[PDB]
């Protein structure tokens, strides 16, 4: 189910794995970042960007999150929950902090919308 399935992501990406989560995606499926910082694309349409895109994660910085409090919504493959991310910069120092909702829409084990809202100006 797609709780399940948002848990495991988190986790993946938690280790580091970008790989790992980009390949938990549809191969048409979409990352989106409703409220996107200046200087950031708002919409990743299909695996090969939205890898593009992750690729480079681990490089600058690592994430920790804290555990998602889902919504109980009536479909299981539509999961919308809070959650905190804590990250630390690679660079290093830096401690970044994220306040997150998402809208979670997945499909036969794959995740099909990953819509991800976060304050830009923090
Ligand atoms: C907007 C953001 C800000 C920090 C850094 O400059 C990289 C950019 C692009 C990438 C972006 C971070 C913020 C972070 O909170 C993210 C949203 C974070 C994610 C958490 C998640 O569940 O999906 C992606 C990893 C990296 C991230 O996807």
């Amino acid at each position: 189910n797609a709780k399940e399935i948002v848990v495991h992501a988190l986790r993946l990406l938690e280790n580091g794995d970008a790989r790992g989560w980009s390949d938990l995606f549809h191969p048409e499926g979409v990352l989106e970042y409703p409220y996107p910082p200046p200087g950031y694309k708002t919409r990743f349409e299909g695996r090969e960007t939205i890898w593009a895109h992750m690729r480079l994660f681990p490089e600058y910085m690592t994430i920790r999150f804290t555990d998602v409090q889902f919504y109980e919504t009536a479909d299981p493959d539509l999961a919308i929950g809070e959650f905190h991310g804590d990250g630390v910069l690679t660079a290093s120092g830096g401690k970044l902090a994220y306040d997150y909702i998402a809208v979670w829409r997945t499909r036969d084990g794959q995740i099909l919308l990953y819509r991800l809202f976060f304050n830009p100006l923090r």
